[PDB]
């Protein structure tokens, strides 16, 4: 259960802060990068299956689940995607990331936009938009299941997961929203982002709405 702080390579935590201090409108697209991202994990497990079946026995359904909780004020992104090892979580969220990081910031000072994030593998950060805080618990099958989570504050701490909620297979993603932004944990708000931005991805996308 020992937590490793880990830090922000220097692009991303110079990304970050480009993220989190610049006033953007439609803060909306990070729940699209997030799906997609949730699409992209779920795409490698149905073709590792192809391969290997009995990588479907952690779980054999694949879906993306949005679970918001409004008396927490998180937004839970749950997909059985293919999950990550530990060495996944420090070399897929860096190293690979660099060079797309570098040339986001290299396009926005080109004048890109914002929404362009996704195009250069960096879309979860994006998350930080409306997200004072990130969990990210995930499980790969070769590997444990662990919690990934930052405040963007240049550090990220990876945590085995012993005592939460096992997983099996995939990622869920809590998100802390900021309290200026609970109209991305509305039912109606979510859906009407979600068939706005993420109208074509193949999985089934599915939305916890609680009366
Ligand atoms: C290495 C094999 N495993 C995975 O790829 C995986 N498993 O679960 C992934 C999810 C990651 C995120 C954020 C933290 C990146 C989600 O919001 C949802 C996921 O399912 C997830 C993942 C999916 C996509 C990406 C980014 N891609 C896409 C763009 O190019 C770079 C790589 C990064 C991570």
């Amino acid at each position: 259960m020992s937590t490793e702080t880990f830090g922000f390579q220097a692009e991303i935590s110079q990304l970050l802060d480009l993220i989190i201090n610049t006033f953007y409108s439609n803060k909306e697209i990070f729940l699209r990068e997030l799906i997609s991202n949730s699409s992209d994990a779920l795409d490698k497990i149905r073709y590792a299956a192809l391969t290997d079946p009995s990588q479907l026995d952690s779980e054999k359904d694949l879906y993306i689940r949005i679970i918001p909780n409004k008396e927490e004020g998180t937004l839970t992104i749950r997909d059985t995607g293919i999950g990550m090892t530990k060495a996944d979580l420090v070399n897929n969220l860096g190293t690979i990331a660099k060079s797309g990081t570098k040339a986001f910031m290299e396009a926005l000072s080109s004048g890109a936009d914002i929404s362009m994030i996704g195009q250069f593998g960096v879309g979860f950060y994006s998350s930080y938009l409306v997200a004072e805080k990130v969990q990210v618990t995930t499980k790969h099958n070769d590997d444990e299941q662990y919690i990934w989570e930052s405040a963007a504050g240049g550090t990220f701490t990876i945590t085995e997961d012993t005592e939460g909620p096992r997983l099996g297979r995939g990622t869920s993603m809590k998100l802390f929203i900021k309290e200026d932004l609970k109209e991305y944990l509305e039912e109606k708000r979510i859906r009407e982002i979600v068939k706005k931005h993420s109208e074509f991805i193949s999985y089934p996308i599915q939305l916890v709405v609680t009366k």
